[PDB]
């Protein structure tokens, strides 16, 4: 009964119940015994993960990390392998049984619509793997079973779905593919697996025009993080020859674009897709064509493409040459006259003020080509700037300009 009414309090709507209920179970999982909280561990993590899916799109005061790191203790502690001076008969097969059914609901839960809740049951699994020393696929693989009809989509048509379980889907579609061995392998060869594939292309490959034409992305405010999660989902997929051009061209029209958080996004899944992929300096060169042959005139420069090839040169350091290196050191010439012509005039703040700058100097030390020469040409122009300025302290060339001296100690201090 004192379980009862206690957990019952995370199912109460004031948040006030939920924390009061969360710290009953963290009482009650730190005071009492092993072979008592086990059995009672399926009921604990049920309250103590709605009270987060409930909590979500409300304010609370901290119930949410508390309850995560409740979450992280009754894990470790009813997951710990128990020492051979304590194995015996009952408490082997309660903690074989309660570790079953958490591990059943976690893998339940994993692809639920909610983001909170699906990332805490990610650490969770992670963590629970780390701690009983096996793999999280291993570990997952009798259970994969409540995921048969959840990676797969069985041709459901996922455009009638949500954006919210759209986007739960990718995730766990992600997550599950993602692992040390793959629980399911996207052979793009059944009808379903094609289906999926096929819409993750068109989700992630489309323009804004015509995908918001959709009624479930009609309503949708940003529509980013669903390409943020086709982009992650696409590029999980990096195991399947036949079908890797696709893959590699949409990885790099993200990779170009005029948005901050996407282009990031799209350099990470960059990043994480080298990681079992490759490209050669053939594609490479194809893809970002349209990124170059626009830089001939200085003034085209700006905060979103000198970040894309700040992105490209950190994933491909032996992609540009000396003479890119060359161009880039001439324009940052002609912006830092432009900048000082600027500063004289006194008009106002502009948005192309110092932050291009800055990029197109830290630009050097990413790029393995720059020769040591361009040490001389840079500082010059850099000391030109600052007194024409008379900026020392809140310069904010410093940092750039030192993290690439760094690159040449000798010409330097010489």
């Amino acid at each position: 009964y004192i379980v009862e009414r206690l957990c019952a309090c995370c199912y109460e709507q004031a948040w006030y119940a939920k924390l009061g209920g969360v710290v009953s179970i963290k009482f009650l999982m730190e005071r009492l015994p092993l072979t008592w909280v086990l059995q009672n561990q399926q009921t604990f993590l049920k309250a103590l993960l709605f009270v987060m899916m409930d909590l979500t799109g409300e304010v609370s005061n901290g119930a949410v990390a508390m309850a995560k790191t409740t979450l992280e203790q009754l894990l470790m502690r009813c997951a710990t392998p128990l020492k051979d001076e304590e194995r015996a008969e009952e408490i082997v097969a309660a903690q074989e049984k309660s570790f079953h059914h958490v591990t059943h609901d976690l893998v339940r839960e994993v692809t639920s619509p909610n983001s909170t809740v699906r990332k805490q049951a990610m650490h969770s699994l992670q963590v629970l793997a780390q701690v009983t020393g096996k793999s999280v696929t291993v570990i997952m693989e009798p259970h994969k079973e409540v995921l048969q009809d959840m990676v797969p989509p069985k041709k459901h048509l996922l455009r009638h779905q949500p954006a919210n379980a759209q986007i739960g889907l990718m995730e766990g579609n992600t997550f599950c593919t993602t692992l040390q061995p793959r629980l399911f392998t996207m052979d793009l060869n059944v009808v379903e697996h094609k289906v999926f594939y096929t819409e993750l292309l068109n989700l992630c490959e489309a323009e804004d025009s015509a995908l918001t034409k959709l009624p479930c992305y009609k309503s949708l405010p940003s529509l980013v993080p669903l390409r943020i999660a086709a982009l992650n989902a696409l590029a999980a997929c990096n195991y399947l020859p036949q079908s890797r051009e696709k893959i590699i061209a949409a990885l790099f029209k993200a990779l170009n674009s005029t948005n901050s958080e996407l282009q990031e996004a799209g350099e990470a899944c960059m990043r994480k897709f080298l990681e079992g992929a490759t490209i050669e300096v053939d594609q490479i060169h194809t893809h970002m064509r349209p990124l170059l042959m626009m830089l001939g005139d200085y003034r085209s420069l700006t905060l979103n493409v000198v970040n894309r090839l700040t992105s490209v040169t950190r994933l491909f350091p032996n992609s540009f040459n000396d003479k890119f290196c060359d161009q880039m050191m001439q324009h940052l010439r002609k912006w830092m006259e432009v900048v000082v012509i600027t500063h004289k005039g006194g008009q106002r703040s502009d948005g192309n003020e110092m932050k291009i700058c800055s990029a197109i100097i830290n630009l050097f030390h990413l790029i393995p080509a720059a020769p040591q020469t361009l040490v001389k040409p840079l500082l010059e122009v850099v000391m030109k700037t600052e007194r024409a300025m008379l900026i020392e302290a809140g310069s904010p060339f410093r940092e750039p300009l030192i993290k690439f001296l760094t690159r040449h100690p000798s010409q330097t201090v010489e």
